[PDB]
């Protein structure tokens, strides 16, 4: 039967089921005020599916010049055409290969560039902004979005949205690599999974995705979403409470020193965006510092709400197109104030 909401993460994560129900705020508000992330399912059913396909981005925008990142070693592939990324998104035989001959795992960097999404893609911009959940919080002029209403004593977010495009990590060695490394934002954000590409035939890798889920931190009900095989899984997130950010910096300073990095005692390993917490590091964080996080699998059409100040990292299971909007809720405005 259809219901308003359910729980994941053993009751610690709210999952809203109807992205457009006008009463969602009544359930959302208390979880948000406590500094928890929230998940909203079903946003893909509200969107124009033909606007969000890899082949359409390649046809319309393929002659633009871009840089790519090699996820495995952080090497920059400079000044290539954006079609060279899009045409290998799902079809592994058409995908760029390393010198050694393996298909690469690539991220498309800063595309569309800066604040240019609205100008470059006006029909995509309208389809996303009109269908965002919790619209009093997430729309540019929502009543509970302070972004347009604050003075210069507050860091204000850039005009959005921002698109995040990257291939899935493939091998057992790739399990310890991030798509986006551990970092935090001083604004709130909503991140929507608009497309998942699952390769078939030549370079399929379904067995290592299921291993990664079965051997990892995820709760039994999320494992009972993977195994049902009704919905496409896109990306594995880990999110930590804003109150635990300094304990995480203490662990990463200790691990940087153990690995022979030579860092001043004040340096900020979260701002550096250089670390991915693998299973070994997540267990050390729990046992040595007493810090627990939220392990979240973002499926097609899931919207992840990330509280301001919360450290987070992302690991793509399959090839993903994500679209994110920043906002400034009253609950978390302290995180962007420039004094004390
Ligand atoms: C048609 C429509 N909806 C259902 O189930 C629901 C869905 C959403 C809710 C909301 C969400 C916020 N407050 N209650 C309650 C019941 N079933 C058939
Ligand atoms: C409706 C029905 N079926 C689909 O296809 C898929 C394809 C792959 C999965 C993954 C694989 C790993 N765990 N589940 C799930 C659903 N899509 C929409
Ligand atoms: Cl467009
Ligand atoms: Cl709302
Ligand atoms: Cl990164
Ligand atoms: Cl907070
Ligand atoms: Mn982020």
């Amino acid at each position: 039967s259809m219901t308003s909401h359910s729980w994941l993460c053993d009751g610690r994560l709210l999952c809203l089921h109807d992205p457009s129900n006008k009463n969602n705020w009544k359930i959302f508000r208390e979880c948000w005020k406590q500094g928890q992330p929230v998940l909203v399912s079903g946003v893909h059913k509200k969107l124009k599916s033909e606007l969000w396909k890899p082949e359409a981005f390649s046809q319309e925008f393929g002659d633009q010049d871009v840089d790519l990142v090699n996820c495995r070693n952080c090497a920059i592939i400079s000044d290539v055409k954006v079609r060279d990324f899009w045409d290998g998104f799902e079809i592994i035989c058409k995908r760029l290969r390393s010198e050694d001959g393996q298909p690469m795992v690539l991220k498309l960097k800063d595309w569309p560039p800066g604040e240019d999404f609205r100008d470059m893609m006006p029909t995509r911009f309208e389809d996303l902004m009109e269908n965002l959940p919790l619209p009093e919080y997430t729309k540019r002029d929502g009543r509970l979005n302070l972004a347009s209403r604050l003075p210069s004593y507050f860091v204000r977010p850039d005009l959005g949205p921002k698109m995040y495009n990257a291939y899935g990590l493939i091998t057992a060695e790739d399990r310890r690599v991030g798509t986006t490394n551990l970092h935090l934002d001083v604004s709130d954000a909503v991140n929507v999974m608009v497309y998942v590409g699952i390769p078939i035939g030549e370079g399929a890798h379904d067995e290592e995705v299921l291993k990664t889920i079965d051997e990892g931190d995820a709760d039994e009900v999320t494992k009972e979403r993977i195994h049902d095989h009704k919905e496409k899984p896109g990306a594995l997130w880990h999110i930590y409470a804003a109150k635990d950010a300094e304990k995480i910096r203490e662990l990463l300073r200790k691990v940087g020193e153990e690995q022979g990095q030579e860092n001043p005692p004040d340096h900020d390993p979260i701002h550096d965006q250089s670390w991915y917490l693998d299973q070994t590091l997540r267990k050390r964080l729990y046992e040595e510092y007493g810090v627990q996080g939220w392990a979240i699998v973002q499926f097609l059409g899931d919207a992840v709400f990330i509280p301001a100040g919360a450290p987070h990292q992302v690991h793509n299971l399959y090839s993903c197109i994500k679209v994110a909007e920043d906002f400034v809720s009253p609950e978390h405005v302290k995180h962007c104030f420039r004094l004390t």
